[PDB]
């Protein structure tokens, strides 16, 4: 089964993610009927150690926001594609892995639910991310996971600053890139819910 790649859509909610993070929550949701479905997920030795290889040159430098991260501990990749999926709790951490990738100021994160299956696509990259995306879904018939419990962080940098702030947290939620954008995503509503 091979699929076209050219003239994607725009941006209509696969890549918006709800809270630029409650996506991986609606995932759970898929779990439930997974229960009975049962595609896959197990892979051998989901530890792939992971290392500081992302991009990181868009903005001069980074925020100070990511400094109360006091380095997270291990990056976060997974890729599947097939309605349900076992997910849930592994969904729900992808938060806290995902401060790790979001040094990287260019992360990967699209959700998609639809009646015929679900897919969803988390790297610690960005542009590539983008690329293997379209592959994935592509099979419409594949699930990997691949999460980590003792390995180090995507940044390359482990500032190790443990220190909070008071904007720190109000930075995070603007964006990092810019502002104006996770407003709209939570306008949305996801999570037995969808717009």
């Amino acid at each position: 089964a091979d699929t076209p790649g050219e003239a994607t859509p725009p941006p209509r909610k696969k890549k918006d993610i709800r809270d630029y993070n409650d996506a991986d929550m609606a995932r759970l949701l898929e779990q439930w009927e997974k229960d009975d479905d049962i595609e896959e997920g197990d892979l051998p030795e989901h530890k792939r150690p992971s290392a500081p290889i992302d991009f990181s040159k868009l903005d001069p430098g980074k925020p100070e926001s990511i400094l109360k991260m006091t380095k997270k501990g291990k990056t976060l990749m997974m890729f599947v594609t097939v309605s349900g999926n076992p997910t849930e709790k592994e969904t729900e951490e992808i938060t806290s892995l995902w401060q790790g990738s979001l040094f990287n100021a260019n992360y990967d994160v699209q959700r998609f639910i639809v009646g015929s299956d679900r897919a969803i696509f988390m790297l610690r990259d960005g542009s590539y991310a983008w690329e293997i995306k379209d592959f994935l879904v592509s099979q419409d018939r594949c699930a990997e996971v691949t999460l980590e419990g003792q390995m180090y962080p995507g940044k390359g940098g482990g500032s190790k600053e443990k220190n909070k702030t008071k904007p720190e947290k109000a930075k995070k939620k603007e964006g990092d890139p810019k502002p104006r954008a996770s407003k709209e995503d939570n306008r949305a509503g996801s999570r037995r819910e969808d717009l």
